């Protein structure tokens, strides 16, 4: 309708796009994972394929507006390509990530954004021991590729990976799955980088 | 011709595109499935591959015209990218859905739209017992990814999946195939989301 | 060359693109198949891979010109994106079609266009009996996805499939291959649709 | 720098792109192949995978300039997308060709263009006898997909395929390889088409 | 915010893009490799699959600015598509490289650029002996596709490849990996071309 088209026109045409966070104006992204399925294990290459959602939230003043000035609209859907999004990357991936869902974000009048893409990922993981009762553990680090912790900071809402949607007939059952903020330095660069470490222990279902 | 060229110009360059449904102007999408073939079963990863087509219908006021003002044209075909389409998604997919058909829709003068994409889909399914005679049952949910039931509702015209085009020499025969609207809640959000549950019982032929 | 640049400019830059055929302005589209190779047969999924050319022909008034007014130019080549092309689709495909040739068409001064995309296609076919001498038969139906026979008058030139390019050393030899216009109705719509039925009889070469 | 940006501007922004050759203005394209590696052989489907360079050369008056008018610049590199390039295609491919190199041409002040993409090609080939000492022979025809002998002629600079940088540690070694111009009819068209026939004889290296 | 938006505007939208290096204005690109994983070895086709990232650095006069003129901005992240990048290519690749990371570069006020794409590469390599103690050695050649040494020169900051991030549970363990500038001629062309030669020695992880 008219107001929403007016609102989206204002936010996206009145101004050039948000150029990303800076040291002067850093951003915090809240990251949470929903694990759908461990689809595949490959012991000839030590790769494991994972289907999951990645819940992302951040807030920008450039996406703020007054609902009264727009027929009481307090939020809207929009293509993730219309707006800036964080370069959150899985560091142990072995193939380009595969997108499983539409890429549409919800923007709220207070400038907050929620974006939840579903993905399939192959990543480095030695599955040796997956057929035992103890199972095997693998770890994933999700973080910004190019922004240090002075520009993008990460946090979680919970330490528990959401398993409420996990496929009950998966070849693999999950014994535990956690998500933990952590920080490290890389050789190339002087500043610390922030990541959320996904640690998943699993085994062959029986 | 010039009447159609004028009408399309008067609809797509006339106004900004439809920004999608809202709670004040919700949209009901009608869905129907035609199952072409169960192509492949993988008992090592619990994936099944389906080829099907999905009939989508919906109606937008912004796509309306008086035919009399355009040489009596009552409907036209156009690229799906020229118009807004619903984000209907298979929730259990394990690979990006592969489109097999041109992405073209028909728009009628009353604003109604019909879009029928053919697709190959890999989804989550334990096919254990497909080699028996009782067969195996798998379930598939299709729904808007980002719109709740206050924004997009869904409907089916029939509970029967259309099987009149099913491959007679498929490696798998279909014992039953239903499509049912249902309401679900998800951990991230408090609102109800609507899906259409595709339940397919099948076995080796 | 200046004449051709000027010609393309007048045909494409001036008026908008042809919006496709309609009930008020039906269009004849001619189809012929040149079968190149049956690459692969999979009896675990009943899928067959075929490599072929699809010769497409049609004619538009909006693409006509008088050669006299353009240095006696009688034809040119142009990107398929510059013009309308028919949505011809293989109905029994199981994977997206893989394009093997450049997407370029030839336009002649009388307005006729020829577009010949080479393609690799996987489709449903039960190859039980391919190893015998009576061989196996498979049917494949090509047609517009969205245009009925009120809009597209689909036809072949000949009923014989062009086999003069078929790979002599293929794993599979062709016993017979026909191409025939047929009229079908579909559940969704009341209009009759036109397709070309491709029937191919083939066996393992020996 | 200044003079080069000015030259590229004057070439690409003043007049539009070369629209391709015609009957009355044909273009001769020179072609050489450099074989890098026969990567793979598939005897269940009669497909062979090849990695090669394709050296293309042609000349356009519309790409000529006076170097003295442009700071003694005699040539320059530019994205292949900024200029017209010929639609050379392998007729016997079974999968879309994969590009392995940047796609950048060199344009020289006399209007001559050199373009050398590296590619991987799956094509129709019977490897029956690849493990013998006499090896097996296969052939590949390369030509414009849509320009006939009236619009594009092809020539080779030599009859011999460049094998000087072939990969010494390939599963397959090359006994001989030739490239030869030939003229051919196709069922669709009365105009003959020119191709270059690549004939390669190889065997498994031991 | 506003200054950053204004700065990017002046660099990209006002001046036409850099047309690349020439003999008159040659360019030096510094390259360094960080090897994450040897995923796969195919002895039926002599291909090896490798996951690595590649650190690239160069400097352009045309990317310089005075920070006091732009709210003290000394650097910024920008899409790799917004700027010129070197056409560094693995010569031995057998598949198109698969990009694993966002394609975002960092540009600094002195005109220097840093770009670190992560990639999966399939390349030609005979892995015979990979299941032995002594292992197998393979060589990769990275260089410009179309610029000779008169237009693009290369260097490493060190001769030792970075192995400290190598996945410890790979199927394959690395014995050594070096990265060395080298000069070559090619049949088609009269000018020397520069590359960094990456030599990796590895074997199957056992015991
Ligand atoms: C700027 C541009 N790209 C970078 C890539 C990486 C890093 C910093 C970068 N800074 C370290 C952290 N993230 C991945 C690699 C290495
Ligand atoms: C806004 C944006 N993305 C969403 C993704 C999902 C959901 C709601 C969203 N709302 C729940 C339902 N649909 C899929 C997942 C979870
Ligand atoms: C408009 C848009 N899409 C359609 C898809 C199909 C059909 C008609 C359509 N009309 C029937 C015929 N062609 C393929 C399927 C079903
Ligand atoms: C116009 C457009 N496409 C064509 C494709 C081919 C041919 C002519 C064409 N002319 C014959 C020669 N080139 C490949 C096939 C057949
Ligand atoms: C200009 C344009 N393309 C080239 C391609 C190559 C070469 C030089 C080129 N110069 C030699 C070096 N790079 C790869 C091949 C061969």
């Amino acid at each position: 309708q008219a107001n929403l088209m007016r609102l989206k026109s204002d936010l996206f045409n009145r101004s050039p796009m948000y150029p990303g966070p800076t040291k002067d104006d850093p951003l915090t992204v809240t990251l949470g994972f929903t694990l759908q399925d461990i689809v595949k294990v490959d012991s000839s290459t030590n790769e494991v394929d994972l289907v999951y959602y990645e819940r992302q939230r951040w807030k920008l003043n450039s996406l703020m507006w007054d609902p009264n000035e727009y027929g009481n609209i307090t939020d809207f859907r929009t293509s993730a390509a219309d707006i800036w999004t964080p370069d959150i990357t899985a560091y142990e991936s072995t193939r380009p990530v595969q997108v499983l869902s539409p890429q549409i974000a919800v923007v709220t009048h207070d400038g907050s954004v929620m974006f939840i893409p579903a993905q399939r990922l192959s990543f480095m993981c030695d599955p040796t021991g997956v057929d035992s009762e103890e199972g095997v553990t693998c770890a994933l680090t999700f973080g910004s590729w190019v922004y240090s912790g002075f520009e993008i900071d990460l946090k979680t809402d919970t330490d528990q990976v959401d398993l409420s949607s996990y496929y009950a007939s998966s070849k693999y059952e999950i014994l535990s799955a956690t998500q933990t903020r952590q920080v490290q330095h890389y050789s190339c660069c002087p500043e610390p980088y922030i990541d959320v470490n996904l640690v998943v222990k699993f085994r062959e279902r029986r």
